[PDB]
This record gives structure tokens, C-alpha cells and sequence, in this order.
DNA sequence: TATTAGAGAACCCTGAAGTTAA
DNA sequence: TTAACTTCAGGGTTCTCTAAT
């Protein structure tokens, strides 16, 4: 008999967090900033991408709360602590360690 | 300095398999396959997913070996063994209760 | 720095046509 | 022919880059 509506949303939630992870620069991102807090101007230069692109992806990453940020001045330093993340990224260094 | 062009495709690789599974329809039916082999057609009244469109994700998942089949007549039963998908489940599980 | 618009491609449905086994 | 699947064709939606003389 069908899935009823409360494994559906839960399932859509799930499915917005990994959405959310499930970007190759999105995860070189994520890996950086959830072992050291840095500038954008410096992951921009770590993980290859256009200072717009990153700005982007970024956006999409505090989109689901995966990031916080910090201001000293003009510059903006990213980390992670949601360990939902570090489980994820946990399990995927199980799979390819 | 930069990070080295084989994380981008360790990245890559990891965020193919991910995105594999980054849809809310598709962890129902990965978890329901994760383990008891059932028709297509069950599938799809479990997760509300037309006949044709299951057969659509349950190739996406092949596209990155999440899933087995076998074939009974013109029935075929698939399931899932990929260990990967499933600890990524317990990821979630863990996450979510 | 974040934000926008645009191109090109991928996504995820619907509903028609193909394939395979009884 | 019927049944269980799969794929094709289409179109609306979503990604992710670049440009911003």
C-alpha cells in the first residue's frame, strides 16, 4: 500500500540536503571549509572557480544552513559546522577511502 | 595553492553517485529496494510514480550501479545491495532520527 | 562581495511507441 | 493478441557557468 505523505516530504527534505551537497565544487567546498575557515577570494582560488560562480554556490550551500560566515571588514571568512555534512562526507570517504 | 585536478574527479565520482540519489522519489525507492525485491509496477504505486517515469529513475540508478535485477517471465525485481546507498541511508537515518 | 540575466544543458514529468515474454 | 517494462519525444523547470563596452 503506497508511502504515506510524512515519507514523502521527510524523503524531500533528505532529498534537499543532498541536492544541496551533490555538486563536485559544491563538495571540494564543503571538505575546505568544514576543517579550516577561509576567505572567498581564497576558495575561489583552492577549488578553481570564478569569484561569481563561488558567490553562487555558496548562496545555495547557506540556502540549506550548511555554512556559516564571519565579516572582518571588507572580507567574508566561510566554515562549517553542521554535522549533518561531516556525517555525509564521513561515509563518503568510507565508500572511496 | 589550488587543489589537485584528481580531487575534482574524486569529487566528480562522489557527486555522480549522489546526485544518482539527491531526488526524493528516488531514496523512497532506494530504500524500499535496499532490501526486498519488488516489481516495477509495485514500486511505482509505493512512491505514486507513474509506470513510466519509475522506469525512468530506476535507470538513473542504474547509470550508477545502485541497483539488481532479475527477471521472472515479463516481471522483473529489482533491489539494491549497493553498500554505498545504504550507508548513505544510515547517514540520513542518523541525521533524521 | 553578492546579484542578475542569459545560454546551454540536465532534470523530471506526460503520454505515445518499442521490446520482450506468455 | 495481453502484460510488464522500457525507451522515445515533447516540453516545462532547474542547474551552473559567463558577462556585467
Amino acid at each position: 500500500q503506497p508511502l504515506s505523505p510524512e515519507k514523502h516530504e521527510e524523503a524531500e527534505i533528505a532529498a534537499g540536503f543532498l541536492s544541496a551537497m551533490a555538486n563536485p565544487k559544491r563538495l571540494l567546498i564543503l571538505d575546505s571549509l568544514v576543517k579550516e575557515e577561509m576567505a572567498v577570494g581564497a576558495l575561489a582560488n583552492k577549488v578553481g572557480l570564478s569569484q561569481s560562480a563561488l558567490s553562487q554556490h555558496l548562496s545555495k550551500l547557506r540556502a540549506q544552513n550548511l555554512v556559516s560566515t564571519r565579516r572582518d571588514a571588507q572580507t567574508i571568512y566561510y566554515s562549517s559546522s553542521s554535522d549533518s555534512v561531516m556525517k555525509i562526507l564521513g561515509a563518503l570517504s568510507e565508500i572511496y577511502g
